[PDB]
């Protein structure tokens, strides 16, 4: 393991891709994990992951891969919360796809049922968090700096009015406590873990003033990174209801600038490394505008040394969220001008490989 700062290491990051709706797919109720502890990987309609999916993306200069992973349903009870071995082994396999090919990999805790930002459940959540991250840190203890741990995804007060608006004091307290537990746990684990780079999100990982202003970030730990998700401008990118737009317009452009400036103000200008662990714009039969939007977003986080990771859920059509970029089945980039835009805005040579016909 190199003994490098997060800020130095981040300089090796081009831009990234999420294996979304895969190891994060949560079908605890629909499936029977007891009977098949790895079936959840394909429960949201994505094929079982192969090394060849990563290699197509690496051919496109993507070199950071986030593997959102939902652990809930795959571990036992108190007090050990022992992670099922078949699940841990398959997570390991999926991590090695990018890792063995020389890229960055982020492994997290994703759609967990037990780590919501409420004070009634917090003691228990800390306990689970300590037990879960110990096991994970042990399993991967000899992995080098390319393997990054993101402690929690978007912890928040699920199903309340403040779930998404950036929280309240209860939620902020809960998130900051869970983050400290994660950091402590991994820092005191064996192998390279004391030197491993660690991501921690603000409340809901939201690009939001409420979350930003109440986010506690460690002092004198050079190897910690702030995790933000920012599907901005939401109208263009993520909105499926009433004010949705399919053009990247001047209001879109100004809403995105404003969010990028909030990140800049909170993180970059304060000497804190951050990664945009998720962002995307849904397919609205509008590849041209997504291309313009993608290059613009990428130029501006690049202009400030912040890498971003496309959220790819494998979904291209229908009325849910259509964030697919790689067709994992035929191994094609479906929206080649969007990859060209990521390359161009990162300052790389444009070269789109495996473009669909
Ligand atoms: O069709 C398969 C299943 O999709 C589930 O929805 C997922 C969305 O497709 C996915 O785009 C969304 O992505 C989240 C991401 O997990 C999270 O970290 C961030 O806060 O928001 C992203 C964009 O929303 O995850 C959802 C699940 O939360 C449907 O829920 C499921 O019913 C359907 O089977």
């Amino acid at each position: 393991i190199r003994d490098i700062s997060s800020k130095e290491l981040i300089k090796e990051m081009n831009f990234g891709w999420n294996l979304g709706n895969t190891m994060d797919a949560q079908c605890i109720e629909y499936l029977n994990y007891e009977k098949d502890q790895t079936a959840s990987e394909t429960c949201w309609g994505n094929p079982k992951t192969t090394e060849d999916m990563f290699k197509v993306l690496i051919d496109n200069q993507f070199n950071v891969f986030r593997i959102p992973t939902t652990w809930s349903g795959h571990f036992g009870e108190a007090p050990d919360y022992k992670i099922d071995e078949k699940w841990l082994k398959r997570v390991h396999e999926v991590v090695d796809y990018p890792y063995k090919n020389g890229a960055f990999v982020i492994l997290n805790l994703h759609h967990e049922t037990w780590n919501h930002a409420f004070s009634e459940t917090l003691d228990t959540a800390k306990e689970i968090l300590e037990k879960i991250w110990s096991q994970i840190a042990e399993e991967f203890k000899d992995y080098d700096e390319h393997l990054i741990f993101e402690g929690l995804n978007a912890p928040r007060k699920n199903d309340t009015p403040v779930e998404w608006t950036g929280g309240d004091q209860e939620g902020w307290d809960a998130v900051n406590a869970m983050n400290a537990v994660f950091l402590k746990t991994v820092r005191s684990a064996g192998g390279n873990n004391p030197k491993r780079h660690l991501m921690i999100p603000p409340y809901a990982a939201a690009c939001n003033e409420n979350s930003f202003n109440n986010f506690i970030f460690p002092e004198d730990d050079d190897k910690v990174i702030a995790s933000v998700h920012a599907y901005a401008p939401y109208n263009f990118a993520l909105n499926n209801g009433e004010g949705a737009v399919d053009k990247f317009d001047a209001a879109g452009k100004r809403d995105l600038e404003w969010n990028i400036n909030l990140m800049k103000k909170r993180f970059v200008d304060q000497g804190i490394p951050m990664i945009l662990g998720e962002y995307g714009a849904m397919n609205r039969d509008n590849e041209e505008d997504r291309a313009t939007w993608a290059e613009f977003y990428m130029e501006k986080v690049t202009a400030m040394g912040v890498p971003q990771i496309w959220w790819d859920n494998g979904v291209f059509e229908g009325t849910g969220e259509r964030f697919g970029l790689l067709d994992r089945k035929n191994l094609k980039i479906v929206y080649p001008t969007i990859v060209a835009a990521l390359q161009k805005g990162r300052g790389l040579e444009v070269n789109v490989v495996h473009a669909i016909e």
